[PDB]
């Protein structure tokens, strides 16, 4: 076949039920996620790909960074509750990797407050019990599929993505590839 289990993807011998759609998990301390998100741009070419009534899920993971990790995680946790995933990822990316600004929460929390949330609207969030169970979502869909690694995308809880099986010669081939195999087993 030209998509192949153990190829293009894998599958979860325990496969989840109840899981989302098109659900992607990474760290902010991950290499390939910073390249994943910032000079491919995965998740919005796979978006760019998806039919019609798909819904697309993307959690952060506590097992990098420490505490900070978990910092990280409660305020992608934030992020989401606020809808401003799309006004803090690239500044948390480059506040962790690139320019090593970010080294504590209070470091996390200036990223929200140069991008405008408010300081107000921010602790309120970081503190509110709305904010905690979408934590335990974070880590509860991810103990789900046994995660030991990022970046990592899966399907209907049944497929994970294998990025390690395209070819990376070319940056657009790996992402069409990439975005084709998740629409693939999308419609599987």
């Amino acid at each position: 076949a030209q998509y192949e289990d153990g190829k293009q993807y894998t599958t979860l011998e325990k496969p989840v039920a109840g899981a989302p759609q098109v659900l992607e998990f990474f760290s902010f301390f991950c290499p390939h996620c910073y390249q994943f998100e910032e000079v491919l741009h995965i998740s919005d070419n796979v978006k760019k790909k998806l039919p019609e009534g798909v819904k697309m899920t993307k959690y952060h993971v506590n097992f990098m960074g420490g505490d900070l990790g978990k910092d990280l995680t409660q305020a992608w946790a934030v992020a989401m509750a606020l809808g401003v995933e799309d006004k803090v990822t690239v500044p948390l990316f480059e506040g962790v990797q690139k320019t090593q600004t970010i080294r504590s929460a209070s470091d996390i929390r200036d990223v929200f407050i140069n991008a405008g949330i408010k300081g107000e609207e921010y602790d309120a969030a970081w503190n509110s019990f709305v904010v905690k169970s979408l934590v335990a979502q974070q880590e509860k869909a991810a103990a789900d599929v046994q995660l030991r690694g990022v970046p990592a995308m899966f399907v209907n809880g049944k497929y994970q993505l294998n990025p390690q099986g395209m070819d990376t010669s070319n940056m657009d081939v790996f992402v069409q590839q990439y975005a084709d195999t998740v629409k693939y087993l999308s419609e599987k």
